[PDB]
RNA sequence: AAAAAAAAAA
RNA sequence: UUUUUUUUUU
RNA sequence: AAAAAAAAAA
RNA sequence: UUUUUUUUUU
RNA sequence: AAAAAAAAAA
RNA sequence: UUUUUUUUUU
RNA sequence: AAAAAAAAAA
RNA sequence: UUUUUUUUUU
RNA sequence: AAAAAAAAAA
RNA sequence: UUUUUUUUUU
RNA sequence: AAAAAAAAAA
RNA sequence: UUUUUUUUUU
RNA sequence: UUUUUUUUUU
RNA sequence: AAAAAAAAAA
């Protein structure tokens, strides 16, 4: 290959965009209580910590969750997502448990295509109960 | 694909494994564009400090690999001549002494050229830096860098 | 194989992923009280109920609609229904309609709903407009409870 | 693929049923007591909480069980399943055990073909016995 | 082929639909003032003009723009669009530029099928900006 | 597919038209009285109910007509056509008649292409023939 | 295709008939009477409202017949056909009957090429029995 | 799809 | 032998 | 390269 | 059916 | 895609 | 004979 | 990858 | 017979 | 191995 | 249509 | 050249 | 599955 | 030689 | 997938 600058033959100028969307997958960590659901934030996805400080909508194709800290003692870990849309929430609740009460459980859910409309800082993605005290999320989404 | 293909109208479960590799913060390839103001018979040096800027949706990294540089007159050149861009690479283990240059066929039109950078040459810039230096009869220039954001 | 007579084991492994509330694919019949000429809006709370093993749903999405005239229609006259779609982010003015050509038989039409327009509507929501000259309405609606 | 609603050239009326059967994979827990057998009553399966509450007969198709909770001190986990059927009860007691102290304990049957009618709300599934205090079923069944 | 009427020997009466869908192509002007943004109203399409105030929803597709007078002196044209959303507003910037003075710049976004959902008068499809003093757009959409 | 918005590489502005054709099939209703032709009127195609008022002209390709009607005690439905046009009115009468006094008559012609020019409101497109007091007709028609 | 008119190269002149003859399928009613046969004049298929005044002669080929009104109460429609010829009428008694009430009843006949000779006004074609008053018949025939 | 009648073509 | 109109058979 | 209009040839 | 002229489409 | 000039390899 | 740099032709 | 249950299509 | 949802088997 | 987003090449 | 980056499925 | 919407035909 | 109209992609 | 049940090997 | 023990079939 080349060792040195060589010259473009450049055209006209070209479509631009300074400002481009991106496909990401976000991890996270939320605090959760013992019975309790907690309701995660949209506004979580946007952060210079995951350098999208300059978006303010996002498209989520997919969300995966792992319990974060052990369990309660004798239990083996659990962790459960219900999905929330703004034009109706969903009632289910998609768990995964674990098989070693020293590993993590997890889970995740695929949103369909018809779907996959923008959310934005006020809006909540799901849901998640637990009977561990932090759940780790990976969320699949298009900044945009 | 995609001929009638789709997939289900409904949400559906993921079986999920153990807990993958992840990165917040990873690396971005991309095309920035952005315009430099320059004077007649003066080389401008174009930092590499445009580059990082919220405008950009940049500003969160600190150091850019620069694979190539293309430049368009941005206005219009002085009476009875065509529009003429200049483009010197610099490095910071030595700059260039090339002068790629393109011209204006049609007074009206935009000059325009570009550099490649070799893969012996692509390492980091900081904001510090300088990408190359414009020569130009027209008043601003037009970039746009094909760089890796790390 | 097949035709074991008694119990067998079965070796399972690591509990799998559950789901104790499911989503449901659906074909839901309910009728509509209609008037002479006049537009009746379906709600979308019709679908939920225990008459139909769904009342544990509060969202659902509609796939498409059926309709059928539900009762004879006036002296001298063919039975005939339209349906207009009605969607949250902009209503329809498609006014899909079939009539009978044995003034004895229903008529019928239906209309399917696009993957880009299939989200989720809730109980106050509004499925149709439905217009007929008979004074009942027989629908079939294809939904996925979610 | 069509970006609009688009006419259904409709018939005759069709068939319709506002009651189906479902099939279904059931995730519920029970209490175990050390050196006793829990019944494990069919009336749990039909309940608001698994959508179900609108069935009274079901028709089993296999049960899976897992241990729920830490087993005791220096042992490892264990749990039997011994079938019950309505015209008359089995003595197999199919059994799983943990190899890894962390670890559930698994095992499951299957009805065959021949014995899978109805059982209603007072009939008894099978008998779980275990060391551990709890035991997880997910119990493949068809609600009709 | 016939020269005269020939009969048909129609059927059962059809399904029938007096106000059905029609895909466009909408072209209409906007005016656009320096260094400031404009929105697009979405009723702009809903007009006497284009056939089709009959109709009050839309599907947008896609969306193209040209400037349509000319730039300032010594400079180039250029325009860019910023997509609009009821879910969630984007951030981008599509953007062309004339590469001749006298020649128009122009650009377009495509919306994907995922948030290809109806809009209403008081919706604004994107937001334009240019140096110049006017935006020609040609708006693909499917009235409905 | 793509799950976001992607820039189009636009060029020239393309030749466009605010105000186009459409083909269509027109279903409306006329009144019929015993023993008398009706001529039915091409104004009744251009309508808001049909989306058509912005148009003045019509070309028209084919004509189906039913009894709208049930027919006089004791008789079977029938409807007839008879095409007429500028140039020279014909003198066919495509009929049809029902088999069972509780079903629509229906019939319909066709019009060769030689025969396919403009008709605007003024005109007449057919007389319409037949023992119900009302004839549902259906035109397939090209508004230009 | 040509758009203009074009040159014939005509030769010599041709045979000509301005009187031709005419292969139709032509459809009248008549009237029945309960019990009673009624003979059907040849003379009514000569008609300005068929366009067949101007001859004299036809060559019947084939007569179907249907019921034109509806049944006597508790009674499905019936309508038999019984062939006649100059040269020796027939004892055949085609018949159809419905199997609806509401349904018209329908039948006919084909007349063999050996029997296809000149009918005129004065002839009969067949007689007609019903339990209707009225019968609507479609003779194919060959005017000359 | 073939045939008969009128027409046109070859 | 092809097509157009009327008819018929399929 | 095909088609239409005029012409020429076959 | 080939060419020439006018047109049209590609 | 080939060729010529410098270089490198074979 | 292949590649890199400059050039040229296509 | 096949089957069973619900739906849709053919 | 294909696809979607639930299940199951592999 | 294919696809989607940014980029580059063709 | 290939490659690089992010993502996803396998 | 395929696809989507309206129409027509099969 | 072919064509016509609007659209889109190539 | 096929299948069902228990076992075993793979 | 084969084999061994019981059963059934051929
Ligand atoms: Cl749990
Ligand atoms: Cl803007
Ligand atoms: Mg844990
Ligand atoms: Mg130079
Ligand atoms: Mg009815
Ligand atoms: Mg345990
Ligand atoms: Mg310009």
């Amino acid at each position: 290959n080349s060792n040195v600058v060589t010259m473009i033959r450049a055209g006209s100028y070209p479509k631009v965009n300074p400002t481009p969307t991106w496909v990401r997958a976000i991890p996270f960590e939320v605090s959760v209580q013992s019975g309790i659901a907690f309701k995660v934030p949209v506004g979580s996805l946007f952060s210079a910590n995951f350098r999208t400080d300059s978006f303010t909508s996002v498209t989520v194709m997919s969300v995966r969750a792992w319990t974060q800290l052990t369990p309660p003692v004798n239990e083996y870990s659990f962790v459960r997502l219900k999905p929330l849309f703004k034009t109706g929430d969903s009632t289910e609740e998609f768990e995964g448990r674990a098989s070693n009460i020293n590993t993590r459980a997890s889970v995740g859910y695929r949103i369909p295509t018809n779907l996959r409309q923008n959310t934005v800082a006020a809006d909540n993605v799901c849901e998640v109960r637990s009977n561990c005290r932090q759940v780790a999320l990976v969320i699949s989404c298009c900044f945009n």
